[PDB]
């Protein structure tokens, strides 16, 4: 047998850390145990950035993120992460699911992956420790993390935030000691991280929808036989349904979850206000990725 390593930097306990589990079991009931897959959570291999890189390096065989940092390794993914793009989860998947996500897909090759498949991080939503989010105007001025995405990182500049990237394993800390006042994130990593331990503020603006993807190493994968490459890919595609049912699941809790654990939740939100202030940088993404694909997503059944 040969024995492979996969990463996240979520909990066992998370969306993602059943995604992984899944994963893993199915690749050795289709390879016949020809291939066993161990599996790392909360960043024990690192955080997103790091663990990619480590796949594309090929010191470790696959990852599965968001996508965070999947523009630093592959551009034509931004077109996902812009803001106010996806009406729900049911379009978001669809998408993906479909020729426009199956066509992205393709492009990680050039860049020294095979992506097994698209998974799902969720609709991210911001937090902090100073006051309630009802507008955007109340974001203005607010210190908060963000991903090393340089969409999110122009999005989030354009509600007037002060923007600091970090690597997720670094996050907890940062809102613990104060080192900025925030951060966004899916319903389902808030919990899994416990972010109610060091937030109090929770809104739901559900202003991006984030992806995650399968990556697993070129060279890797090209050496599989054709059944076992097949094997890998019905794994992801396993891992994408405990995945998502996991998202969906945590979304229809969260609110409530989260009360529970003292925060004080916003769920009403207009996210038209949001969209009014991120007009002028929204046409800039037009501009950049083109009109015509962004309508192409909107539109999509
Ligand atoms: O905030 C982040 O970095 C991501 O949402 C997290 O690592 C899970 O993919």
């Amino acid at each position: 047998q040969t024995t492979m390593k996969i990463s996240i930097s979520t909990s066992q306990n998370s969306h993602q850390g059943v995604a992984i589990d899944t994963f893993a079991k199915e690749v050795e009931k289709r390879t016949g145990g020809r291939y066993k897959v161990q599996t790392f959570y909360s960043g024990a291999l690192g955080g997103e950035r790091e663990s990619i890189e480590a796949v594309q390096l090929g010191t470790q065989e696959l990852a599965f993120s968001s996508t965070g940092p999947v523009p630093n390794f592959v551009p034509e993914t931004k077109i996902l992460d812009v803001p106010f793009l996806f009406r729900d989860k049911a379009h978001a998947r669809a998408v993906l699911d479909g020729p426009i996500g199956q066509d992205l897909l393709g492009k990680f090759d050039a860049k020294g992956f095979k992506a097994l498949a698209w998974g799902e991080n969720g609709f991210r939503h911001m937090t902090n420790s100073k006051r309630d989010v009802k507008g955007p105007e109340d974001l203005k001025g607010l210190k908060m993390r963000t991903m090393e995405n340089p969409v999110h990182i122009a999005a989030y500049k354009g509600f007037g935030i002060i923007t600091t990237p970090m690597a997720f394993p670094e996050v907890f800390t940062a809102l613990q000691q104060g080192t900025v006042d925030g951060q966004e994130n899916p319903l389902s990593v808030i919990i899994a991280s416990k972010f109610d331990q060091v937030q109090k503020h929770l809104s739901l603006t559900g202003h991006v929808y984030s992806p995650c993807i399968w990556v697993m190493n070129k060279a890797v994968f090209d050496k599989l036989s054709a059944a076992d490459k097949q094997a890998f890919l019905d794994a992801a595609k396993e891992g994408t349904k405990a995945n998502r049912a996991r998202v969906d699941e945590d979304d229809a809790k969260g609110v409530a979850d989260l009360r529970a654990k003292g925060m004080t939740v916003i769920d009403n939100i207009d996210k038209s206000k949001f969209v009014t202030a991120l007009a002028p940088v929204n046409a800039e993404f037009e501009k950049q990725f083109g009109k015509a694909n962004i309508e192409k997503i909107r539109n999509y059944k």
